[PDB]
């Protein structure tokens, strides 16, 4: 009986445990003067839908091409309308049955043409720096080999086969392979060659790997240098020149430079230099840094440092995996700029171009080897590969291709052994070799709790609890005595936390208070850097971003992949705006009496000599007072009293009692810097003077009654229902209690802990409080003021089939200038449901007017969204948008918008603007109702209906992270309550 | 201070706990010979959303009509473009806070102008048999008073308000009030005057009431007549002629009968009578009837009676509530054409005439009172009106009018207080009440498990297993130990029972050994008659049922209205052709050698000389042997056993082994009933011979090698897949392995017991069963017989992110003419998930063919759907029908149609015709794909793709009753397992 199968040698490559075939050795990524020649371009592409049917016709020679096309490369195919993005983020989306791969299997043949001088002869090799995820290699014909871990570089060398002149260059690349089983992180599955392909010419006495050697001996001051290089892995004679230290050496041997500058991230010191051999010159940067752990504090050059870090993803929302450099310097800029100095390249090593950026301007990165295995944890991590002594050899390949091509830049300061892989021997190979390679950087590894085989003890989304008991070191003990006492003495990280999904992420400042007070805690990494939108557009020719599922899966993790501070074009959401306010640098403490303000500095190296100390007095209209105050520098972590000039103080003294004005002290660039011009704002302060509470109208206008309305000044109500019907010419179609919004992510997530496990958003509709109905219960006039009258309109707000309910009641009084509106809120019932207490999102109002809004202006926080939990960067003042401005383009849209502890606040309709005063209220003005934007799935299924819904909370929820860790925290909660406040309107 | 609020008068009535004001006393519905004028027809109708926006502006006299236009009375008033029908099962579709309304409460003003002559004068009386749910009556501009009890009657003299000549009639009529909270059925919510109106005129000396006691003495045979009459609540003289059994006596006075023929459903013996006095005559039909309780057995006329039932409601899907008499009759017969001998009136008292129609066709009714208060559950129970004693006189009052109507009527066996109303001092006030008023028959309520104030022990849903406990009376003892004694003394009901949601019900065959096994035990009545599918008009044209959500809902409960044994326009569906067959009144056991068969008489009260017992032998073509056979009658719960005639026996005897042949013995109506035409099948039995296993077909044709295709006699393989391309022109698109089906609502529902809350469902869904893929293995061909060769394709089989498995084995061999296919299933890994095991649907093969199927034939059961615990209905036979006619038309598409213990089966694909031949398979043929009807909703969403889709099932699942109590039992649950399975095709 023998086997009539097709395609059964291909299908046995794509399930191999080994590593790729015939390549060179792994090695650093080196700046040479030898000749290269990239080969991206444009290329041709043929692709077919499994192993069984990809055509075995010699496409791989370049003649008779049938079935092919122009494709760029780089690329991810399916961002060219080769298949689709597809989107799972722990699942797989395959049979879990490692090593096999699925019948349907893209595979995309790819070939190019090119010209090879001589230059590039006798010997030359070629050079992917990515292949996702199984490549076979063909040059004129011939087989070079095959490529595995898809973010890793792997170099063929094609003496005797590259041909003087015209050569064919063919890679086949399948989509699938065993490889997949190692490469599940949480991002899109997009196949293709999406970085450099590069033929490099190899002269004769040249240099290959150099690995440079660069410590601070933060004692004496010294730099401790030492240079190998080194040809087919033998260390070979070669010259080290850096200039600007006044050094020669050789190759090789180790010194002292008697007083170099330190690298930090804050401080990115970079000498340049050069070691070059007969054939070859390769250029360097290099960062005198040292990284040691002591006192269980994560330290470097001799301090300790405090990790103000983000998870970086490589996406961009039309190229897939591809991110042009002009938009990662970009990114990296504005990183910087929101007071980012830590990087963490979840899950995979990122492009070669990537590490001189982090070393120039300044990050410490940890650098993680394409490695994870998540999908196996449901199944009780059963058949794990990093448990499998059959992929040994795979994973080691991984961890030394990702160690070997980084070594040399100051910014890594960690290597990761990858991320969500479970326990097992092979990561236990995997920090073997790392600590025998490369002693100078310690290893991190979150998935092992017990951390037996890493450096520092690491955790991701631990509550702010679990934290402070970490940071005072008595976390419970590992059962293993010996154990336990190692991971007791290593420095604590969080690589993700303040997962900000959507509306978010709340708590970051309770996560920073513990950051500052206890050393042992390293900082944190956002999760994550950028959401991953895929641009869609429409056929009307709007664009919006999608996610998983709207490219047609059969399993996808819906908009779980977007969940980010920027979005996929870097535009920043509040988040953060939000976070670079909480890490701040230096925290200024504006004093009451406005007469100075105390500095800290929380840098750990820099002095404060770098900025500008503004300050500016703001009243209603324009500024009162402004300027600069020169303070004498203040060493890290040293702290000053400097005086504000007397001018200020005066001011604040001689303002008529409940006049508002905000003294605003800010740190701003004195010069421009490799990231911001001058000016750049970089921490900042204030003391507000509050206005005081509004004065209640006098009630000496009467209600007048007719017998289908009631008329009270400049309010109507209508006597069916008790509600006004307009005030001042403004139609009111609807007003009520809330106390509910559409659900963000984070409510959309279980909290975990209590036996609730329905989501937040889930227990409100159990509870009915997205569908409340109000009965009315009286109407009365009562005695005012000098023949006026109060109105008082009795209602009950609850929902069908509850027995739980709110009795409101509106009491008007009006002099015919301005409406006095108090409101009262009293519990019926016990608000329990299912066998759990009901959470309230607010307690307000909402106004629905039956006319458009073009201009909101308000006095509180701003200009950008807050939240109880958030907020952090709006500062105290006066802000004014265009409705439109209100909102927040989220992905899938949602609860946002409120501005939190607003005073005073105007909306412009038409030609009249409407004024609520009264005491601290959270504002929030859309175009539709909150049902449209509950129902709405993306951004386009948001359309105006011409009027305006105008929510005014006197109590509202945080936001919390409860889609990946903490919910909202016990102060932020908002339980149901009796509530009473008052509000003044005024129609113009 | 004076409030302002417009309608504060009408809200404080409809809020009112008082039962109406100012009708007469309640009474029994009499056909008397007053004269009566029905005022039905085509009234005047505004309809208003709420009562404070009700119009107070002179409607009720009959000029300057505003708003109003011609709508039908009786009538639900949603079902003529008012409004529109909402569904809610438990819930309240407004806030629970008794007695209060919900300012959106449609108010339906009604008018009309009628004519009275001087019939009806000095005295006449209007009759309103219902209005839901709170109606206010003016005959002229005068208030006649208020109805409360939706269902229940009233009546209000008009005595010097009704004037000679023209009247104006005006009813103002609320859709909610607080009777809602008492009226919480699970039906639609139909607000109107839904049943007769009618003015009837009260001469001199006539007759109000009348009170028929009709016993009977089993043990002597006699009659046990008093006929009570009253006027103005007094006893008055009045004469009593029963012609029939020549006998005229005075209304009042109790006399024996010397003997008569007694009432049952199985004989509804009713003799003709009439009462009368000088102004009235009354006419009676009477049936001799006692029932009585002892040795814990529910006994009518001295014998225990099983109750075949089942719960009718009044629907109708285009009129609501409102059941035209020719469907009331229709409905009826339907009933007992199907075995069924008792109606349960599910959850109010039915339309007047109803009652007189159970009397003459036979059936053992449960006689409810309007009264519900199931939404109060989810509280606890709190504010349940059944126990606030403010409700008191309206609860009375419903029972009492309950009572009062229907107590004449022999066809009334229990007084039934309500149902899920809890437990109350109201409930037992009622049953006080009623005791006092008609100790006649025992009082049913099921809320109070305690029993205390009823003379059943009466559940719902009772899984099989606690049923044969209270059928042994072993049931876990009351705590009262006093309570205890009486409830296990008395016989148990089961008022709802085999949940017939969409497809099932399964396993009534269980529950109906448990009823003839144990005689505490009464039968039950299944849940429920009818499904209340509201016909739908589409824009095409196109008719279909509207269920819950679909008409515009807030709070509603989706198709769970659909559940019936009929569809809306009493099509019946397969359960009941299944129920029929469960509760045949006679049980035919054909012996195995076809000598004779066993008749057991399981009536009552009849024999068996009603019927004609007719035999058939079936064979492939036509009929063999046929005719009748005379049966001495046989007593009630007596046996025989009747001989054949010889010729039936020695045609088994001489059958060549392996043919198949069915000898069906059936038992129809010798002569025409009020209820079916003669010759009416009412219970069969069957005894088979078998086909042999079918012959292998020998492999003597070789495998034929292509480089792209393979080919083994008439198949043609795809060598990619293995799967066949082709079958003797047949296109083949598709093959592979199922263990899943398009969910039933049974499927749907959470299954209690178990730590899986989770419905199976879901089970699937996280398990992955809908999503299953298949990867190949292998392909050999291998030595077959003289030449030729089997064909094996090795596959597995799984779901993307699972680690469990099956490997499918397909092994094909031809000689030319059949095709042979064996298939192998083996178990890869645990088939757990999530923590708990999966099950299967089924283990079976889809083929998907790319040509249209017109016909299916096969032999085996039918000709209706069958499944494990389902398919009692379907016989032994041999079947033909249109494919479209395979289906069955659920409201909401989902699995049927499958057609159980097949043993050959022909498809008729345009020309050609398909034969598969094999082992019990289960057989189904769909025009769409198993995707395309789980998602569809509706059936308009199944639409055609022009393939054709076959499914063979070596093993399934049962379908059980988990939409409202046991799921499939253990004998019918199907767990992974290895299986293998024969099958043979053939093409021509
Ligand atoms: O770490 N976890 O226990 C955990 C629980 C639920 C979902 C994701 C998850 O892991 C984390 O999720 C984040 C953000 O979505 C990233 O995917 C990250 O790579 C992953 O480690
Ligand atoms: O009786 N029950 O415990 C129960 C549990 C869940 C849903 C309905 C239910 O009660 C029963 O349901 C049926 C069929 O849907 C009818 O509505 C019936 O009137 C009701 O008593
Ligand atoms: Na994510
Ligand atoms: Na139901």
């Amino acid at each position: 009986g023998r086997s009539l199968e097709l395609g059964a040698a291909d299908i046995q490559d794509l399930e191999s445990f080994e590593a790729g075939r015939g390549a060179l050795p792994a090695r650093a990524y080196l700046q040479s003067d030898a000749p290269r020649l990239s080969l991206n371009g444009e290329w041709q592409f043929r692709l077919s839908p499994g192993s069984r049917v990809a055509p075995d016709d010699g496409w791989q020679l370049g003649e008779a091409l049938n079935g092919f096309e122009s494709l760029p490369v780089p690329s991810s195919w399916p961002m060219h309308g080769h298949g689709a993005p597809a989107y799972t983020n722990v699942q797989f989306p395959f049979a879990v049955e490692p090593p096999h791969v699925p019948e349907a299997n893209p595979i995309g043949d790819h070939l190019v043409v090119f010209e090879a001088g001589p230059e590039f002869f006798p010997h030359a090799l070629l050079r992917f720096d990515g292949i996702e995820s199984a490549g076979t290699v063909w040059l004129n014909g011939v087989e070079l080999g095959t490529t595995r871990g898809s973010r890793l570089a792997h170099e063929f060398d094609v003496s005797g086969i590259l041909e003087q002149g015209e050569n064919t260059l063919a890679v086949r690349v399948a989509q699938f392979s065993a490889a997949s089983y190692v490469e599940d992180q949480d991002m899109w599955w997009l196949p293709g060659i999406f970085r450099d392909v590069t033929l490099q010419a190899r002269p004769a006495a040249g240099i290959d790997d150099v690995f440079v050697h660069a410590g601070y001996d933060h004692i004496t001051g010294e730099g401790i240098l030492k240079v190998e290089a080194s040809r087919g892995g033998q260390a070979i004679d070669a010259v080290v020149r850096v200039p600007e230290l006044a050094l020669e050496l050789a190759a090789g041997t180790e010194v002292r430079v008697p007083a170099v500058e330190p690298w930090s991230a804050e401080v990115p010191k970079l000498y340049e230099a050069a070691v070059s051999a007969a054939g070859e010159s390769v250029a360097l940067q290099i960062g005198f840094r040292s990284i040691a752990i002591e006192d269980a504090q994560f330290k470097v050059n001799g301090r300790r440092i405090l990790l103000r870090g983000v998870n970086r993803h490589e996406h961009h929302p039309r190229l897939g995996r591809v991110v042009p450099r002009d938009v990662v310097e970009a990114e990296l800029r504005l990183m910087k700029q929101h007071n980012i100095n830590a990087i963490r390249t979840s899950h995979y090593p990122p492009h070669p171009q990537f590490l001189a950026l982090a070393d120039q301007l300044g990050f410490y990165v940890v650098l993680e080897c394409d490695l994870e295995t998540h999908g196996f944890e449901s199944a009780g991590w059963a058949q794990n590969p990093s448990d499998d002594p059959q992929w040994e050899d795979a994973l080691v390949d991984r961890m030394r291709r990702t160690v070997e091509r980084d070594k040399n830049h100051a910014s890594v300061v960690m290597w990761s052994l990858g991320n969500e892989a479970g326990t097992g021997r092979n990561l236990a190979a995997m920090s073997r070799w790392t600590k025998d390679r490369d002693p100078s950087r310690p290893i991190h590894y979150e998935g092992d709790w017990s951390s037996e085989h890493v450096d520092v003890y690491s955790r991701m989304y631990a509550s702010q609890a679990e934290t402070a008991l970490i940071g005072q070191g008595i976390e419970p003990a590992l059962n293993d005595a010996a154990l336990d006492a190692r991971r007791r003495a290593m420095p604590f990280v969080l690589c993700e936390y303040v997962h900000a999904m959507g509306n978010g992420p709340g708590g970051m400042s309770e996560y920073q208070a513990l950051f500052e007070k206890y050393p042992r805690l390293m900082g944190g990494f956002v999760w994550e850097w950028l959401e991953h939108g895929i641009t869609v557009s429409t056929a009307d020719g709007v664009d919006h971003y999608g996610y998983g599922g709207d490219f047609g899966e059969e399993v996808h993790d819906g908009n779980f992949v977007t969940d980010g501070l920027v979005d996929a074009d870097r535009r920043p959401r509040p988040g953060l705006l939000d976070f670079k306010k909480v890490i701040e640098p230096l925290r200024i403490d504006v004093a009451r009496d406005w007469t100075g303000f105390t500095l800290r500095n929380g840098q750990d190296f820099a002095d404060t000599s770098a900025f500008s100390f503004r300050y500016e007095v703001e009243a209603d209209g324009g500024a009162l007072d402004g300027g600069t105050v020169d303070v004498a520098p203040v060493a890290p972590q040293s702290e000053t009293v400097v005086e504000l000039p007397g001018s200020v103080a005066a001011l604040a003294a001689g303002l008529s009692d409940g006049r508002p004005a905000v003294l605003t002290v800010r740190a701003v660039l004195g010069a421009d810097s490799a990231w911001a011009d001058a000016g750049h704002e970089v921490a900042w302060g204030q003391s507000v003077r509050e206005p005081g509470a509004p004065v209640p109208p006098a009630p000496v206008e009467p209600v007048q009654v007719q017998d289908s309305e009631l008329t009270l000044g400049p309010v109507v109500f209508s006597r069916a229902t008790g509600m006004p019907t307009s005030i001042g010419g403004v139609p009111v179609e609807k007003l009520g209690l809330t106390l509910w919004w559409a659900p963000t992510d984070n409510d959309l997530g279980r909290e975990w802990g209590g036996a609730d496990e329905r989501p937040l958003a889930t227990q409100w509709k159990d509870a009915g409080l997205n569908r409340l109905h109000t009965r009315l219960l009286g109407i009365s006039a009562n005695p005012g003021q000098d023949g006026g009258e109060t109105l008082t309109v009795r209602t009950r707000v609850s929902a069908a089939d509850k027995q739980y309910g709110v009795l409101v009641d509106y009491t008007w009084s009006t002099d015919g200038e301005t409406v006095g509106l108090r409101t009262q809120v009293r519990r019926d019932g016990t608000w329990v449901n299912r066998g759990f207490e009901v959470e309230w999102a607010r307690i307000g109002l909402e106004f629905v007017l039956g006319e458009e809004t073009e201009l909101v202006s308000w006095f509180g926080q701003g200009p950008h969204q807050s939240y109880p939990d958030t907020g952090q960067g709006a500062r105290a003042g006066w802000f004014s948008l265009p409705l439109a401005k209100m909102d927040v383009e989220y992905v899938r849209p949602q609860e946002c918008g409120a501005r939190s502890g607003s005073r005073s606040a105007a909306l412009q309709l038409g030609g009249r603007t409407l004024e609520i005063c009264g005491d601290p209220f959270a504002l929030t003005v859309r175009p539709y109702s909150q049902d449209v934007l509950d129902a709405a799935a993306h951004r386009p299924d948001l359309k105006a209906d011409g009027r305006t819904y105008l929510y005014v909370d006197h109590a509202l929820r945080g936001v919390g992270t409860a889609a990946c860790g903490p919910g909202v925290l016990e102060q932020y909660r908002l339980k149901p309550r009796d509530a009473d406040f008052i509000l003044t309107l005024k129609v113009r």
